[PDB]
Formats: structure tokens, sequence, C-alpha cells
């Protein structure tokens, strides 16, 4: 199955494009969920939504397409499915975790660590790696802040397979 891209602009101008390898052999329908809400139109996915909560030092976060401030989003299986389970660990920058709000709640709601974040191990299921553009997440953490807003908007522009 194919890596993941996003086109990012800040501030409405191009940031450049941040590809994903999706670990799909070791937690498959959560690799697939985001696999396939990159490849849906806008509205239906992560195409046309934000980075809505950005933390310098800790982590970048998106994927809320209906409500775009963390409190919407849904997979492709519903609302909310399972912790696969805790295979792999939060080791480096650059990995995709899922967000939740607490045991088998993950949704469409992801971040990016920038950090190693060993402490959200066992509880956030590790899906992915950044293999090109940590350019361009860093980009994009520089616009966080202490309260998590973002100082300039943050546009997935497009998204899908490559
Ligand atoms: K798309
Ligand atoms: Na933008
Ligand atoms: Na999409
Ligand atoms: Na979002
Ligand atoms: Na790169």
């Amino acid at each position: 199955q194919p890596n993941v891209y996003f086109d990012i602009s800040i501030d409405n101008q191009n940031a450049g494009r941040i590809v994903f390898k999706l670990y799909d052999d070791v937690v498959p329908l959560t690799a697939k969920n985001f696999r396939e809400l990159a490849k849906n139109p806008a509205g239906q996915g992560y195409t046309g939504s934000t980075f809505h909560r950005i933390i310098p030092q800790f982590m970048l976060q998106g994927g809320d397409f209906t409500n775009h401030n963390g409190t919407g989003g849904r997979s492709i299986y519903g609302n909310k499915f399972k912790d696969e389970n805790f295979q792999l660990k939060h080791t480096k920058p650059g990995l995709l975790s899922m967000a939740n709000a607490g045991p088998h709640t993950n949704g469409s709601q992801f971040f990016i660590t920038t950090v190693v974040t060993s402490w959200l191990d066992g509880k956030h299921v590790v899906f992915g790696e950044v293999v090109e553009g940590m350019d361009v997440v860093k980009k994009v953490e520089a616009v966080g802040t202490q309260s998590g807003k973002p100082s300039k908007v943050v546009k997935i522009t497009a998204s899908g397979t490559v």
C-alpha cells in the first residue's frame, strides 16, 4: 500500500509536501483509516482541513475535518475504532500517532511528533513516520504557541497517495 502525502500551506502560502510511510504490517486498520481519509475528497477527509493545534517541542495535531478545532472528525469505520496494539513506541521525532479520548476511541485526529514522546507509549497507537518533508514539519511547528493555537493558519491543501 502506497505512501501518503499532504501538501501544506501556511498563511495561505505553499510550504511544501510531507510524505508518510504507514506501518500497515503492524497496524493495518489504523494505517488504512489514515490513508483512505487522505485519498478522500475535501469535506470527507484530510484534504482542505487544518493542523489546528501545534505545540513546539511536542507535536503538530490535525485531522479534525468536521469541526476544525479538536472536537470533531470520524474514522472510516465510524466515530471510534479500537486501539489495534501498542507494539510501536514513540521513539523519535517525525512519528504519526493517533489522538484519542481514552482506550478504543480513535477517530480521524492524529499528531506528528517533533521530539521523543515516550510517555505516550501504550496509550496512543503509532502507525507511521515522515519519510520526506521533515523541513515542512519544522516550518509548521514554528507557528505553534504555548496555547497550541497556531499563529498562522496551516492547511492541508491536497492529500492522497504517491
Ligand atoms: K484527497
Ligand atoms: Na494556510
Ligand atoms: Na481528504
Ligand atoms: Na484539524
Ligand atoms: Na526531506
